[PDB]
């Protein structure tokens, strides 16, 4: 049990495999992650840095297999703001995890001022 090879349950309203979000600025893209990492490894990977609302690794459709990126969201920026800190440049195997913000319109500002 616990998974299938056409589709899944409906028990992403909870963290892993969710795709809601919090706050404008706790919303962040990850990386780089092994090719056996799931949206339960990637929410314990997480979890650290404060109240996890999201966690999600993206599958390709030809393969079943992660695609090494994924997504997470907090209940707060600054939980968020310390995995960034924490993950960007994690070592993991051979490798080097990446984390940022989500990228999104703007109109208020002509830019994220720094890269």
């Amino acid at each position: 049990g616990s998974s299938g090879s056409s589709g899944l349950t409906q028990q992403s309203i909870g963290a892993a495999g969710s795709q809601k979000e919090g706050p404008e600025g706790a919303n962040l893209f990850i990386y780089h992650l092994p090719q056996e990492f799931g949206d339960q490894d990637l929410l314990q990977m997480f979890m650290p840095f404060g109240n996890v609302v999201s966690a999600k690794v993206f599958i390709d459709k030809q393969t079943n297999l992660s695609k090494c990126f994924g997504f997470v969201s907090y209940d707060n920026p600054v939980s968020a703001q310390a995995a960034i800190q924490s993950m960007n440049g994690f070592q993991i195997g051979m490798k080097r995890l990446k984390v940022q913000l989500k990228r999104s319109k703007n109109d208020s500002k002509s830019g994220p001022s720094s890269g």
